[PDB]
C-alpha cells in the first residue's frame, strides 16, 4: 500500500 501511501504524503503530508 505504501506506494500511493508513500509518494502521496511526501509531496502531500
Amino acid at each position: 500500500y505504501l506506494r500511493r501511501f508513500f509518494k502521496a504524503k511526501k509531496l502531500i503530508e
